């Protein structure tokens, strides 16, 4: 995952975001 200024998704989320993000998958 990844943290950028309140926008951080934690390492193993992957889920449904609203677009333009839609699924986000990040293993880190």
């Amino acid at each position: 995952g990844f943290c950028w200024h309140h926008s951080c998704v934690p390492s193993g989320t992957c889920a449904d975001f609203p677009w333009p993000l839609g699924h986000q998958c990040f293993p880190d």
